């Protein structure tokens, strides 16, 4: 008998459990490649001959997969043996996907909670990482102390196990918008021979001045009124040609700075230029 | 009046450096082309010039914000004599050509010439939190460092090229666009579920903070050329970013950001690349888009 089951040992459900098991949780592990659960059981993991044993195993069964294709897979023939014990998919994937979980586990009587790992693997187990979690809120507060050695961040969002998915895919698509960004200033810069980690102390220091920006836009994004306290787009518009120019000079990709030229203009078409940068709220509304 | 530095331009951020050296206790001179601009700033005890000949002449410090290069041109031309003597600063945005172009210019002339960049927004200038970054000659940066410092302590020295304030700074800019836009998609997306931005903003915040650890790894991998899978493959994250766009979809709003991430990503798939760190997609930005 264990704390805590992980199923799935790709990178990230190694360090799910590798995490337990630092903080002192009896853990037991499955994969359905053999192999991968070398170092863990080095560490104290209980290997289980098969995802069925490893569900019996513990009252807390967390499920790391690819997709919802795959944990589909793993799932389906566990219907019975997860009567009674709470599962914890951390997978990945849209929330429609989480609500066909949760009505599966619903008709099977299986307590669900669907949530999102916001972190990447080396940071899980640590004070930085955060996860977020919808569902139940009583099988939530039952295991967040356990749950809580994923990380320090650990926070329930709602009962809508849909929740997670949405709150994530919306926080990853921020994840590459700042990493495409920061590439190709990395890509401009190296032109100039100066190298990516010069750059990046620079880069994050600026990032968290952007912070201070998406708090007061979001603001006037719930006011539906977009006073350019500290710049108009007109403004901003200018300093992206800068940036295009700049880019066609060193002879690098321009596809990033031209879609944010693209957008704008669609803003200055509606006779926003005079507004702040918080009124492009309005083009992402809807389809081109 | 004998002033210690003059700020030519009063636009909104020209207000807030005008506004900086008066809080600490500099003597101002200010001027815009346009009279009525510089009522408070008056009443905070500026001297308002009325011409940018006399402006310039106030002061042995002379920064300027104005639009862009054809402006701070316009403005400087007639005052290549009265600059003699004097450090002149500029803060208005533009390309490293311009830069050097303007640093060319002041050299002619025996002006010397600080070319910087304003990494905040007015109402952060002249706390500590405000970044700036200056280029040029050391020895002038450090000279009028102290003044300088008065529009943020993270003023900070980037070399002697003028051109390299630039270059940063659109670098940083294209940076900001990037996080913004995509909150914003993702602010749109979340509030089809009734969530509101301002509930949203914290957590954007706080991922943010976690992807700015990304950065410094990823740029470690980029400078050795070599971006081992440490955290994600890119087929990872291009399953990932399939989800984003299927949920924008689903909800109605614009797909354009995701599509582009997706486009980018399939180039490297293409060479590939899908087991590779997200580090990879450096190559995808060093030339344009064939
Ligand atoms: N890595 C990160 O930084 C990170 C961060 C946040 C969220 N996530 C998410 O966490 C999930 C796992 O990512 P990862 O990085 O661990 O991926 P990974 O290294 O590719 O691991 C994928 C895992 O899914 C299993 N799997 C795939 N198809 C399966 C099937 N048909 N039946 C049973 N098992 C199957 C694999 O088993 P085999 O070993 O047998 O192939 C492996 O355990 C993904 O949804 C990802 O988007 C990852
Ligand atoms: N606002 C910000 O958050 C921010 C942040 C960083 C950098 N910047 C940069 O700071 C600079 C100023 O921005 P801002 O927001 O202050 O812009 P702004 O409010 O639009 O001010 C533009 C300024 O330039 C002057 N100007 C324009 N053409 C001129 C010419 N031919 N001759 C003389 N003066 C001229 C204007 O004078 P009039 O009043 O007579 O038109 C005004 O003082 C820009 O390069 C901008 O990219 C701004
Ligand atoms: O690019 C900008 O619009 C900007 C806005 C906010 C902070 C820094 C820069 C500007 F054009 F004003 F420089
Ligand atoms: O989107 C991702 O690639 C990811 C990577 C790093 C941190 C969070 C998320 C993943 F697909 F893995 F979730
Ligand atoms: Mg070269
Ligand atoms: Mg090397």
């Amino acid at each position: 008998d264990t704390d805590v089951t992980v199923l799935g040992l790709g990178l990230m459900g190694q360090a799910l459990a590798g995490a337990f098991l630092k903080d002192g949780h009896a853990t037991t592990v499955w994969n359905r490649s053999e192999g991968k659960a070398g170092q863990l059981a080095e560490q104290g993991a209980v290997l289980a001959s098969s995802a069925r044993d490893a569900a019996e195993a513990s009252p807390l069964v967390v499920v790391c997969v690819s997709d919802h294709a795959a944990v589909r897979a793993v799932l389906d023939p566990l219907g019975d043996v997860l009567a009674g014990r709470v599962l914890v998919n951390l997978t990945s994937g849209t929330s429609e996907q989480a609500r066909a979980t949760a009505e599966w586990a619903a008709e099977r009587g299986i307590t669900y909670l669907d949530g999102a790992i916001m972190a990447i693997p080396q940071v899980v187990g640590t004070a930085d990482a955060f996860l977020l979690y919808s569902g139940p809120e009583a099988a939530y507060e039952a295991h967040e102390p356990t749950l809580r050695s994923l990380g320090a961040g650990t926070t329930y969002l709602g009962a809508d196990h849909g929740l997670s998915s949405l709150y994530d895919v919306a926080l990853l698509g921020i994840m590459w918008g700042t990493l495409n960004s920061f590439l190709h200033g990395a890509a401009l810069l190296g032109t100039a021979k100066v190298e990516a980690t010069t750059f990046a102390p620079f880069a994050n220091r600026w990032i968290e001045a952007v912070t201070g920006f998406v708090s007061a836009y979001a603001g006037q994004v719930d006011q539906g009124a977009y006073p350019a306290l500290d710049a108009t787009i007109d403004t901003h518009v200018a300093t992206v040609d800068h940036l295009i120019h700049e880019s066609e000079a060193a002879g690098v990709n321009t596809e990033l700075p031209r879609l944010v030229r693209t957008l704008a203009d669609r803003a200055l078409a509606g006779g926003q230029g005079g507004l702040g940068y918080a009124a492009m709220i309005e083009q992402f509304r809807s389809p081109s």
